């Protein structure tokens, strides 16, 4: 029971309690106490990184593999600190959370100019729910315990905890034995709502419902699911939706936007008459201009939070609410209306959304040398299992990968959709491995995604965790190749150059191959077509074999100009467009998934 | 002249006016008209990075190679933002400018939540000495006009500009012609201060001048060696001061801290009666506790900043100057002391302090296998000439490398000596060699200093780039290791692993010379003392073969405890001391450097 | 039901099944909209104060006299808002809330040292819950029924919100019938804690 021990000892009984297992950190002089106390207890697993912002992305993909779990994220004073900056932002965007420790000053030295001492506290206000420097040792249990309820309540976000050393070993008495986690807050919608709600959608002709990340922060994949199949209610997955009901579910009917969108999915949200935003925003890269996006329409909203309501549309109605507590309430109202007859019958406008996702399609099957990269998204579909779980960032990469690739079940697509930091995609790969040993896991990156914290690499050498990273290589930054077309220029996007080691690479610079090997994990390089599907199973053995990341690398054309515009309607279609499964085999109309 | 442009036209014309000549960035979609103004405009070389990150210490390394420079990191919204905030706090904590511009979501979408928009303003503001987003495009001249005088004014440091897409392309009237750069604002000593201070010097029986990285930043060294010698002082740099005054010099009495020092410099700081601080802060690593600092000592302080003065000690006399105009009306009262006869003789205390220099020494000569790093220091002060400019960041690397290399001329140390980020040594190496093609760079790293943006050396290659990178690898977070035997442990600080693709490191994790050749420059790895000196040989001439940067990789034994301690009179010798030069061969008592 | 209307006819619907019944302030040109609602709304008695900070003093009193009220203190932009920012400190202070209401310079005129413009939400952040400067008409029942939340939950402090008059003035659709005031927050003691205490 009660018993005098350092702060930090408290900690590691309240992050215990709190169900934390894994941390991933940078040990430094000001956080050892820290680390004392957590080798000390035993059952918390740390993986070292070789980058602070490394750990803090690792964190992330763990905190978004598996709902209710959240990263954490360890680093010393001063830099450490600031190298955190851009995963709380990429947490806070996506409403998850992090929670980040950073060792501090000793109190007394705090506006001096120790060595290694920063205001991280004034620096991580913008981008968390909560930034301290902890001022008493007492305090340290009860800062986590706020922190942990932040975490989790409202719309969840991350925690930044500044530790000062002094603070961190000072005796208090603690008692683990009656240490509680706070209760969580989230507010829940009333029958009135939903049953208005439900009004507006039996009066819509041809509706649909647009789930957002929010739904997948509530843990409530299977209810949305289960709430339009009463209803019969085509469903479009916003990009961080993606995944609440399964790509072949008959009533999917594609993504909507300017960029990871389909034409299926845009063209039926213009023919819609009504919107129902389940745990979405309306962002937007996902909207375009909000006139044409509501244009006929009426729209619906349900959020958990209030000041989210209105902030770009104004919406027929909006309602405050956990995405979980608003779908038990609309799956109990909907079985009340079918019971009554209510629910008019949609095989007209379902027929009509499926045609239009059987006819207007992309081509993704070339054979071209250098390769085109739908194909390589082609392969994918066709290699790995109905449970991958695709983790990416950013880039044409990442744009065509949400165009063409396909997934079916939820938090099976991990990506950092508001803030897209690049380096982001493998530690949280990492991450994501290391919440979930079991998940099949696979990420896509350019080379310029790829480069930025290639050397997290090592990470997994070291560790032994294993998962398959697909590199497309173009030799350039290739999203930006493309938005400088407007400025009739292509300008500092260039990485090619005449390796001096590697005349194989012929003159694509970095010899990834040389590099994943260096960093001590397997890799192969790709250059015609039929050779990818080879490649991923030749992956699948290697890593089996040595539980180490492997890296196939597939080396595209220089330039390709991937489907985006302003609006819904104004999209442009640089490569081939599809009606046929032939040029595009692996859409789920076409194709049997696992 | 007078002409209709975008806001980012004006941009180019006030950067070439303020004498910009180099930026280093990563482009985006929103500072794209940016790049196009810079296209068109010519003149400005830029370097694509491989990490935002490494975009910003390169102009970092580039402000601080060559006085009066100011190195350009440019990014675009978002994420690229928030990873430049390491390097303002960088170069804030060292007092040296660095102009970061950002883009921005236009102005009518900041308090929505577009993609990719972040507070940035807020979130650098604890960072810089002016941090804004511009809203207005007839501005962004003047906007860029005051951060320019800031960045050279009072304590230097850094600015950032936040620039919003509409902003950037907005037409305005701009006159090239009739710009011209603000007045720099920097504070005189009166005559009535320095003869104030010259009487208190003549006063003392043993005193030591203090130099610290304020004479450099005022590019006043010539001046502080000709005050030294005047009055026949011997002078303590700082490690941010290290330089000013050559290491062979006579009156060069060694550094004085608790880790970068030497035995001698704190043995002749303890002995001595008058502290003469110029351009130096009191920084808690060189003075450890300020009670035994300044234990019988008279204190001056001369500071541009008056906030400095008073911060961690009280001085017997405070001056607010510019190092350059305060040394200036030092040499000139010390002139007409000495017309006068009233400069005492001091060949007694400075064969005191000579002494000490002669005989508290630590070894270096190991012939150790596997290698003892003091060796690798030694073989580098032969190897190079004495117009070395070193380029490093912090572990027991650096620490190490500060008490035994040697330097010879001001901004020949590179060192980010306050905040101390891993990653920094690459791209810092790289913004000097931008800074000053002919400059003999050689940069000192640990592994895992060397691998947090190992990816940035594929930029020495993409653009012939050419430095030597010596690389001491103990497979360990070294520093942090000894660290920790005050925890009586050893956990989360190993970074080696059996490679399955390298035998030949032998266990000690990440193959560097097979990274570094991937990523397009040369290795060589070096295992036995003896080798060393060739190593740096061949580098050389690989280095003006390829015109790449060279990475010369030691591998070092496991664990070596750097001599350091808690106060001046406590610092722990954990390896061998030397009073004999043979332990020592490289002092420059017994060594001529070139 | 919905209807077409100002934002700050909806702000009158919010703050009345919020249970406001008084408010305490001192008009002026930027807050004139919200005035010209509350006017057109009635059963919101408005008591003139003859200096904005005893407005804001008003309303701590009157949040202390009885459990569940909350006293509100209107005013103008620019120094009606730095008038107030003694009482959020006293009521922040003694974790109590009132609601403060301030005019503000039209959203496109917001860093352009316009006439009695102010940055009121830096300066009320340290001593309030929330101080927010609403920058969409449609936000402002939102922002009004987050302030509630706020005031009511956990540990209480006080809320300013910052109005810009084209915010105050554009239409909105609303339905007062629809809205519902936010569950207040407050953790309890589990029977362990409460048993190891006795
Ligand atoms: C290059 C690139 C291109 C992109 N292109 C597109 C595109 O074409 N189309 C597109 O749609 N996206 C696109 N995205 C992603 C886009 O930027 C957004 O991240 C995404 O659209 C936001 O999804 P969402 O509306 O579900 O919002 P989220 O960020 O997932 O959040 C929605 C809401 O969920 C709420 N919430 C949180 N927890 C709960 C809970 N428990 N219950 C209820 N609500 C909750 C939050 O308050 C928030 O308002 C792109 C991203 C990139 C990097
Ligand atoms: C691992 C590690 C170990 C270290 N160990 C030591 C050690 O043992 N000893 C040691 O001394 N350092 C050590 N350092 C460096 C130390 O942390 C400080 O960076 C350094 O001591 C500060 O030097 P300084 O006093 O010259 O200050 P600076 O940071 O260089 O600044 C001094 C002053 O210059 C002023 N100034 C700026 N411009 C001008 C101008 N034009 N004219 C006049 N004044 C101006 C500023 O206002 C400031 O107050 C170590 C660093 C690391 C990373
Ligand atoms: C830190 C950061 N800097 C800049 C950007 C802007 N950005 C988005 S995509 C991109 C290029 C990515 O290139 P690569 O990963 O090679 O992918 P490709 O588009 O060529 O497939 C850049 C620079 C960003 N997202 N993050
Ligand atoms: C971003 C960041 N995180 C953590 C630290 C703390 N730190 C200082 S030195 C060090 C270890 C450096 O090891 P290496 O570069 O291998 O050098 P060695 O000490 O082993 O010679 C660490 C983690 C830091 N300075 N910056
Ligand atoms: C993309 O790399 C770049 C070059 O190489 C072609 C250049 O010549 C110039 C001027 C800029 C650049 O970024
Ligand atoms: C019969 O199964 C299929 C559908 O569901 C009806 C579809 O919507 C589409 C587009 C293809 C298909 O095969
Ligand atoms: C330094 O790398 C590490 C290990 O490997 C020896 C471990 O076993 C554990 C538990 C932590 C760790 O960081
Ligand atoms: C004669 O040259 C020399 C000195 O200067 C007098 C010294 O101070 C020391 C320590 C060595 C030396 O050779
Ligand atoms: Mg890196
Ligand atoms: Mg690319
Ligand atoms: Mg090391």
């Amino acid at each position: 029971g009660m018993a005098k021990m350092r702060a930090v000892d408290a900690a590691m009984y309240v992050l215990e309690k709190e169900g934390i297992t894994t941390a991933f950190g940078v040990p430094g002089a000001a956080i050892n106490p820290f680390y004392s106390a957590m080798r000390k207890h035993g059952g918390i697993r740390h993986i070292l990184a070789r980058h602070v912002e490394g750990a803090s992305h690792m964190a992330e993909g763990y905190t978004r593999a598996t709902a209710g779990n959240i990263g954490v994220c360890l680093g010393t004073s001063g830099p450490a600190g600031t190298d955190m900056i851009t995963a709380l932002y990429s947490a806070s965007a996506d409403s998850i959370p992090i929670l980040c420790i950073t060792g501090q000053a000793p109190r007394a030295r705090l506006h001096k100019e120790d060595f290694q001492a920063v205001d991280i506290e004034a620096i991580a206000k913008p981008v968390s729910k909560m930034a301290v420097t902890v001022r008493e040792a007492a305090l340290v249990p009860r800062v986590l315990q706020q922190a942990f309820h932040l975490m989790r309540s409202g719309r969840p976000g991350p925690v930044l905890v500044d530790l000062p050393f002094d603070v961190q070993v000072a005796e208090i008495e603690f008692d683990p034995d009656m240490y509680e986690p706070l209760p969580v807050y989230k507010p829940a919608a009333s029958r009135m709502q939903i049953e208005k709600a439900v009004e507006m959608l039996i009066q819509a002709e041809r509706p649909v419902i647009v789930a957002g990340g929010g739904v997948i922060n509530a843990d409530a994949a299977a209810l949305l699911q289960q709430f339009a199949e009463l209803t019969s209610v085509p469903v479009i997955p916003t990009l961080m939706g993606w995944g609440c009901i399964p790509d072949d579910h008959e009533l999917m009917a594609g993504m909507v936007g300017l960029q990871t969108a389909h034409r299926y999915g845009n063209a039926t949200l213009l023919a819609s008459d009504m919107v129902f935003g389940i745990g979405n925003r309306f962002a937007q890269r996902h909207t375009g201009s909000v006139e044409k996006y509501t244009e006929g329409r009426k729209i619906v909203h349900i959020d958990i939070e209030p000041t989210q309501i209105g902030r770009v549309l104004c919406p027929d109605l909006g309602i405050v609410s956990d995405a979980k507590a608003a779908l038990t309430l609309l799956v109990e109202v909907a079985q009340e209306m079918q019971k009554a007859g209510r629910l008019p019958c949609r095989k007209e406008w379902v027929a009509d959304c499926q045609q239009r996702k059987r006819t207007l399609l992309r081509k993704t099957h070339f054979d071209n040398v250098p390769v085109k990269p739908q194909r390589v998204y082609e392969e994918m579909n066709k290699a790995f299992g109905r449970d991958v779980c695709y983790v990416t960032t950013i880039g044409l990469s990442q744009i065509a990968a949400a165009q063409m690739l396909h997934v079916f079940k939820d938090r099976h697509w991990i990506n950092c959709g508001q803030a897209g930091p690049l380096g982001w995609t493998i530690p949280a790969a990492l991450g994501v491995c290391a919440a979930d040993p079991k998940r099949n896991v696979v990420a896509i990156s350019g080379d310029f995604d790829f480069q930025f914290l290639i050397e997290e690499l090592a990470v997994g050498a070291q560790f032994n965790i294993p998962y398959i990273h697909v590199l497309v290589n173009n030799a350039y930054l290739g999203l930006i190749r493309q938005s400088q077309m407007a400025f009739d220029m292509d300008y500092c996007v260039q990485l090619a150059f005449e390796n001096i080691n590697s005349s194989e690479v012929n003159g694509y610079g970095v010899d990834h191959v040389k590099v994943a090997e260096g960093l001590g994990c397997k890799a192969i390089r790709v250059f015609k077509p039929e050779d990818i599907a080879p490649a991923f199973e030749q992956a699948k053995a290697l890593m089996a074999q040595y539980r180490v990341p492997v890296v196939v690398e597939v080396i595209l054309e220089r330039v390709t100009n991937i489907s985006m515009g302003s609006e819904l309607d104004n999209v442009m279609e640089f490569e081939d467009i599809a009606d046929n499964a032939a040029d595009a085999p692996t859409e789920t109309c076409f194709m049997h998934y696992e």
